[PDB]
């Protein structure tokens, strides 16, 4: 059954990760990065995946996927396919009750499965640790949310069987990151994953006792995440550049999309630095904007984001029927819980609680998919 391979299938971004040697390394793509974009792009003459997909989002917006896995395993008619599709700049479509993406390929119109796009990015995960290892892969854990049903988990599954993966078995994106952290090894024991990625948020109760693990609450908010938190930052600034240059960057697409680019950018340096540093040549009609950002001012813009993040805790609490002070393990996942406010508001409201984040957020579901690949073939 192979090398020990886990993989992380997210709605915008995935990671893979082996357990080799008695560690697991995240595996990087071929330009470097540990992460991958869950993109599908279909093009004039190709099929692009990752990278190469979102790197040309901008220019083919309708033919470029993302967020099947807001699809995969559900009907056409259901709530929150009718609801998400008010929003993707794709077209999506029924086929036999079942939504499928539509795009144009090769100067024709396509239709697409969800698992079909998912098969896609599986395989480009699988060429990624090819590439890595030598040799070829052949089986994998792969994660989903805690709350998908036996529709959801299997499509998932069939995507990775399209891929040519044994796949050795689907658990919960929450129970993989307790898993990464040794927490079934480490009586019972309540552990909240707190889970803030790009689009999603998601808190999880679990228990774990004589390494069983059972799911006990779990809320959150399907569309919060660091794009909202990016786009507080470019009303911000281009109100700025109004007030210094004159010129009002809001009816032109290309101008806000590249100063969202830049506070993307900017964000992630605020999680390690107190400032960063806006540089873009030719914002609007020849003017440049050079300015800088505070992590004061950044946090201030999002006050009421960051602090509204403790009600889903509250919330899963409340359904657990947990108190507070009952949870003994904090775990952090997901590219936002390394911003200092989230991570000072969610200590302060755990009474000055030591938090679980030594693993790169946005690689720990991963690398606890690793570890259960490994114990399943039997590398450990």
């Amino acid at each position: 059954r192979g090398p020990a391979i886990g993989i992380d299938l997210g709605t915008t971004y995935s990671c893979v990760g082996v357990f080799q040697h008695g560690k697991v390394e995240i595996i990087a793509n071929d330009q470097g990065n540990r992460t991958t974009p869950s993109y599908v792009a279909f093009t004039d003459t190709e099929r692009l995946i990752g990278d190469a997909a979102k790197n040309q989002v901008a220019m083919n917006p309708t033919n470029t996927i993302f967020d099947a896995k807001r699809l995969i395993g559900r009907k056409f008619e259901d709530a929150t396919v009718q609801s998400d599709m008010k929003h993707w700049p794709f077209r999506v479509v029924s086929e036999g009750g079942k939504p499928k993406v539509q795009v144009e390929y090769k100067g024709e119109t396509k239709t697409f499965f969800p698992e079909e796009i998912s098969s896609m990015v599986l395989t480009k995960m699988k060429e990624i640790a090819e590439a890595y290892l030598g040799g070829k892969v052949h089986s994998a854990v792969i994660t989903v949310p805690a709350y998908f049903n036996d529709s959801q988990r299997q499509a998932t599954k069939d995507a990775g069987t399209i891929t040519g993966l044994n796949v050795l078995r689907i658990i919960n994106e929450p129970t993989a990151a307790a898993i990464a952290y040794g927490l079934d090894k480490k009586g019972e024991k309540n552990v909240l994953i707190f889970d803030l990625g790009g689009g999603t948020f998601d808190v999880s109760i679990l228990t774990i006792e004589d390494g069983i693990f059972e799911v006990k609450s779990t809320a959150g908010d399907t569309h919060l995440g660091g794009e909202d938190f990016d786009n507080r930052m470019v009303s911000h600034l281009a109100e700025e550049f109004k007030r210094k240059h004159k010129k009002d960057i809001g009816p032109n697409k290309r101008a806000v999309r590249r100063l969202r680019t830049a506070c993307e950018r900017a964000k992630r340096t605020l999680s390690s630095s107190t400032q960063a540093s806006i540089e873009i040549d030719s914002l609007y009609e020849g003017v440049d904007f050079y300015t800088s950002i505070t992590r004061a001012r950044f946090e201030e813009l999002n006050a009421d984001l960051f602090r509204g993040t403790l009600e889903p805790v509250e919330k899963a609490l409340r359904d657990a029927k947990l108190d507070k002070g009952q949870i003994q393990e904090i775990v952090l996942v997901g590219g936002s819980t390394r911003i200092p406010k989230i991570q000072k508001l969610l200590q302060d409201f755990f009474n000055g609680k030591e938090l679980n984040k030594s693993i790169n957020p946005d690689e720990a579901v991963a690398y606890g998919a690793a570890v259960q690949a490994a114990i399943l073939i039997g590398d450990k």
